């Protein structure tokens, strides 16, 4: 019946884990439609003078397809 | 020389496993070509007052790209 | 806000895979309310004389805890 | 010895990761006693119009059995 | 005291799931003794003009070695 | 046909993996029944003056549902 | 801030691993901007009369999403 | 140059864990040569009225291949 | 030509995970140099009468190898 | 319909990773007919004086059984 | 606040599991301070003429870092 | 009796996959002494304007411990 397509990408933030989810999602609601859910693959990121430097989320977003 | 590029799709039915996975391979079919092969990635589904409502299959299919 | 449960059974069939699904969410839905997804985690079997005997999948089921 | 037992749990929250570990938490710690660690399988969620919608944090629940 | 073997066999089958796994221990049980479980590690398939063409359940299959 | 459910114990022995094991086995006999079969998940433990302290098996155990 | 996307992609070749991997970062380069990093998922291959036939990389390929 | 070949045994015993292992390992000495060593995959096994019935050490046998 | 070292830690703190991170990459940054990027491996920790006591995130640093 | 059996080779080689598979092919091509797919498990190897001593390609292959 | 550090060492034994993890911690404890808990990682060893040679048991070892 | 120590180590090169795993030996038998084995985990790296740039080989140094 319905047929739903997933798409890993990768949110980035210097602020936080839901911040670079969260740049994520808002990077595929601007290009996609009827997003449903996200899978979180792993949590990555770079270290800098400060400590963290960037939080890297990887992530899967799963979308139902029109048509 | 060739290159392939996998897609994870989720076929969805209310009828059976079988029934998801060609639903997905069905509509990847209307938009992509030299479709090969494809890998069960994991079963899901939903639950209604009748058992299962919703089988939901996972899915990576492989297809050769062009040029 | 809500929290869910996840309890793993192990569903068992000589007829199929989507007997062998069923007979598990039939059996949590005697004892357990808002049973809302679940998750096959394997699928396992015995073998006898006439090939598979016993098909067994083992299955995480999700619900959604009252109060 | 002692025996300890594990139970699955899906806590979420609509405003982080945190809040949505902690009401599975406050959950477990109404009904089970000497709740002693847990571990985060998997971290997934909705979306919606505002991005994230509801955080679900996956977590393995550790508890000592009495007697 | 007892040992048992596991193999690694591929049922492929045009017609379904249960077919595949079916095939495979089918073939096993023309020449393998005392067959008494099996593991399914993962389904895969072609894909061809009509849908789904060929099943594909790789399996372990486990046997008591006899003496 | 019939259902089986796992929980997943954690067996602790200052003695041994073997006496690990036992001790959860030997927990669920008191409360559980048709239990079948068990599958280790992971070792860990506690480390002391003498080297191990505690050993920590965790484990799934497989039973029967009645009725 | 940052959002990448990441693309699975089989590369190809009857030379070697090397080859087979450079195979999809080409045909990568011809249609992708900010190609960044990869990650190697599985190695896999066909069989002939003289050994391997034709190796194959299936591939992750990392990229940042542009505006 | 060298070629091993990897064979998955499933020992089993009544007496402990070690004496599982050890029980594969006798059997596949009786019938293969240049066995050189061994990978645990999983330990599974039984359960009966006095507690553990049989340990069951699912094992992979390393050998190097002659000729 | 260049050479990374990958070192396991585990970062804990009572305020939340970008805190237990932190903690980890502060303790770091006292003795190593060319701290370069991080891996969550996972993220676990302790209950107490308030929910969650010690955010505990088991954590891979890479940084580069002088000479 | 068809049936294939997989079987774990260890390909070894102080060249390189590639002729490390095509040792184990070369092994298999001897005594094995249908020889059609290969799957890398893991590489490993010893370490010597020159750096790698011996590659070692943990290698499953596929192939067709007749009959 | 606290940070652990987690090493991967392999203890060895010719007489059993429990003693090839006790060699493991032993060796720590000369010279290691603060060590907390162990995770067994795999289970390994070589073959002999009598069955099991060597048990080689690879282990993680956690202890809280000073200061 | 013996107790090895695994180091986990990313060899990287600009040439090829073997040359970054001889890379990350050749910086370890500079300063590690009994070094036996190795094991890699994962191949990844980074795409300039020519496909690959830097190959790199993340990798698990075995080494007996002295004393
Ligand atoms: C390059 C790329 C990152 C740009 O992404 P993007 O900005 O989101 O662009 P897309 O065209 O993919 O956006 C989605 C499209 O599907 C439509 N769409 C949105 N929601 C949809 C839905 N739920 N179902 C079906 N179609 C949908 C949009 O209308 C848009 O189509 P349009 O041309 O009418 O505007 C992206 O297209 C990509 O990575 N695709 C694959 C590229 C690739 O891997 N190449 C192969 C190299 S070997
Ligand atoms: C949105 C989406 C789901 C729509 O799905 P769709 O029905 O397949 O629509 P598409 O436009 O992708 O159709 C397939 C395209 O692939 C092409 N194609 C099909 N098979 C091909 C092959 N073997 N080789 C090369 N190209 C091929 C088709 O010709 C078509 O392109 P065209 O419009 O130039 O003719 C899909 O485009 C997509 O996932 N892109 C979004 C990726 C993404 O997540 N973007 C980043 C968001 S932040
Ligand atoms: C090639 C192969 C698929 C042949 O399949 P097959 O049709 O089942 O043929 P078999 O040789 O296994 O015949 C069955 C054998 O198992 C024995 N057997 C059956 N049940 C048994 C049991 N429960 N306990 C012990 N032995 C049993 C039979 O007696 C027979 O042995 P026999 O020839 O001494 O009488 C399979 O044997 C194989 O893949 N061999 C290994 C190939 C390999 O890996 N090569 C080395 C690496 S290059
Ligand atoms: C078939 C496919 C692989 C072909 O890819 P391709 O030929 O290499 O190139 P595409 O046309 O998809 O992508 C190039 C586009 O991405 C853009 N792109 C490249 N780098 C980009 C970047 N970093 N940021 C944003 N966009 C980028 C290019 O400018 C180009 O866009 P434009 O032509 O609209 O200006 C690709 O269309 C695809 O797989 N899409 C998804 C198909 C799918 O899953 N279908 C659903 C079936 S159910
Ligand atoms: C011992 C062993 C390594 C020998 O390897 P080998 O050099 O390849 O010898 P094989 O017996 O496997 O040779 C292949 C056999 O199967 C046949 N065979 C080859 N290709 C085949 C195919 N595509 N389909 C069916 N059979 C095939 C060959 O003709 C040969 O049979 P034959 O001797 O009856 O002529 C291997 O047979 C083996 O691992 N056996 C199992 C050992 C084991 O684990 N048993 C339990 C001990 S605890
Ligand atoms: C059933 C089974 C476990 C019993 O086999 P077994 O008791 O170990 O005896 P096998 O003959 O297979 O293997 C031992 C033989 O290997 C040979 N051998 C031992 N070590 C060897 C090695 N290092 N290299 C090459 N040959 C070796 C020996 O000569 C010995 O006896 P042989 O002269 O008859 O060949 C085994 O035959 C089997 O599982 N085969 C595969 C079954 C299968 O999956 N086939 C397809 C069914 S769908
Ligand atoms: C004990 C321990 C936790 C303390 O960690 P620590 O505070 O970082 O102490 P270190 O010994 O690593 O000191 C840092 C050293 O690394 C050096 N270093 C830092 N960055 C470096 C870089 N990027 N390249 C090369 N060297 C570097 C520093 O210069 C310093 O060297 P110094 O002694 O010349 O001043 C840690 O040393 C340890 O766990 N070592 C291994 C213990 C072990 O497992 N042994 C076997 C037990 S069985
Ligand atoms: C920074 C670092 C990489 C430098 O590495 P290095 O170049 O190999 O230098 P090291 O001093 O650690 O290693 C060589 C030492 O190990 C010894 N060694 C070599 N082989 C040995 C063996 N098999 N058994 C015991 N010791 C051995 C050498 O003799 C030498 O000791 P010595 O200088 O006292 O004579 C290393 O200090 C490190 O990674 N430490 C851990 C960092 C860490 O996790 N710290 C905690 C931060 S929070
Ligand atoms: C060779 C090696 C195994 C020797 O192990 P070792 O027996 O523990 O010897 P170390 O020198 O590390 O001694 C342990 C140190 O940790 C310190 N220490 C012990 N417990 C501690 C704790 N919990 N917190 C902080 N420091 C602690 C000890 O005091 C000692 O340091 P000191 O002698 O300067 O006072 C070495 O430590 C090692 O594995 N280093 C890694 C080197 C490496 O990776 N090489 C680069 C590869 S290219
Ligand atoms: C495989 C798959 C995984 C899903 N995972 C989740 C989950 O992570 N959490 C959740 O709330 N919903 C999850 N969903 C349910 C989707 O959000 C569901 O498709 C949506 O609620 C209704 O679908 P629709 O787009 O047809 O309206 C999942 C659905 C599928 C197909
Ligand atoms: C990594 C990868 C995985 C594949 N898996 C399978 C498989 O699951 N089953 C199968 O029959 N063929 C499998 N194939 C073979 C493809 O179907 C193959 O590319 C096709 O048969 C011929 O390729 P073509 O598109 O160039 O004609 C696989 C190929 C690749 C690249
Ligand atoms: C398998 C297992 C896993 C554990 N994991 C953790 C851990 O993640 N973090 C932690 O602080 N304690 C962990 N613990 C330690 C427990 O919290 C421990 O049982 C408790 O501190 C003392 O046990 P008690 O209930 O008998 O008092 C673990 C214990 C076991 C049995
Ligand atoms: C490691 C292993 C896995 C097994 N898994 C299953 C299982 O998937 N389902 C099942 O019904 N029996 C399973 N069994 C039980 C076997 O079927 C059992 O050996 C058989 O019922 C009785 O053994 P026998 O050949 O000595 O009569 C398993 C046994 C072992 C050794
Ligand atoms: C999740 C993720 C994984 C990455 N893995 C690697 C790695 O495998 N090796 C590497 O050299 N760089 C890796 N990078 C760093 C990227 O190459 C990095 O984004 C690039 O060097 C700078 O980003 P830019 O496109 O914004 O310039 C990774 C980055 C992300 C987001
Ligand atoms: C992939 C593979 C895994 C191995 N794992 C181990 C190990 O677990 N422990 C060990 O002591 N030796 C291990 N070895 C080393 C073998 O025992 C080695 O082949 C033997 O010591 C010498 O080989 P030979 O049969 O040619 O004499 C391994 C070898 C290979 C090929």
């Amino acid at each position: 019946g319905k047929v739903y397509k997933k798409v890993e990408l990768v949110g980035t933030s210097e602020e936080g884990l839901e911040a670079a989810i969260q740049a994520a999602l808002a990077r595929a609601r601007k290009t996609l439609r009827h997003l449903d859910w996200f899978e979180v693959k792993e949590i990555r990121g770079t270290i800098g003078e400060a400590g963290v430097k960037e939080y890297q989320v990887v992530l899967e977003v799963g979308f139902r397809l029109e048509e």
